[PDB]
């Protein structure tokens, strides 16, 4: 069960979502970064960015009232994660997901250093994208943020960093 400090990492931002992952760390799918981030300039961060996976290291603390958590470059295989995904409505929709495995991928057109994983009645949609897989090891783990399914919706895909 998420709690809301979790939940609350949550952000709408851009064409999609993106997760604090510490006071100074905010994670992000890159297709969502539109083209000033939370009131910096552009000159105030530290934007590393790689396969659709976009991280921003703030200068002054953002959230302060976030403890920082362990991001993964991705997380083992056969694991299950929830993905926490915000509707614009406000509503919460945790996803259970059963990873499959790491690999790179050419989603419509775009290079994706990506993990899929199937579902476990609900999916995910356009909108969905920058939103975290997460599970839990007495902490909580940040693998990815969303960023694809298949046209049905078995399969999703979430970006991971390197
Ligand atoms: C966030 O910006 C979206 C996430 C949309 C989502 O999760 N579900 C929407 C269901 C409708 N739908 C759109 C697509 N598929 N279904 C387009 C595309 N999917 C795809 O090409 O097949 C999946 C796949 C996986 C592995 C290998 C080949 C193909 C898709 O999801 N595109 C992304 C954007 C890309 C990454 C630039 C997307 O729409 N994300």
């Amino acid at each position: 069960h998420a709690p809301p400090t979790l939940w609350s990492r949550v952000t709408k931002f851009g064409s999609g979502w993106g997760f604090w992952v510490s006071p100074t760390v905010f994670i992000t799918t890159t297709h969502v970064v539109p083209t000033e981030f939370f009131g910096e300039p552009l000159s105030s961060i530290a934007i590393h960015q790689a396969g659709e996976f976009t991280q921003f290291r703030f200068s002054k603390k953002m959230r302060p009232d976030l403890t920082g958590m362990v991001l993964e470059e991705g997380c083992p295989e056969g694991t299950v994660c929830s993905v926490l995904i915000k509707r614009d409505s406000g509503e919460l929709l945790p996803l259970a997901v059963r990873m499959g495995a790491i690999a790179s991928m050419r989603i419509q057109g775009r290079l994706v250093h990506g993990q899929s994983g199937m579902l476990l009645d609900l999916g995910t949609i356009p909108g969905d994208c920058g939103a975290p897989y997460v599970h839990k090891r007495n902490d909580w783990v940040v693998c990815g943020v969303h960023a694809a399914a298949t046209k049905s919706g078995n399969t999703v895909v979430c970006a991971v960093q390197a």
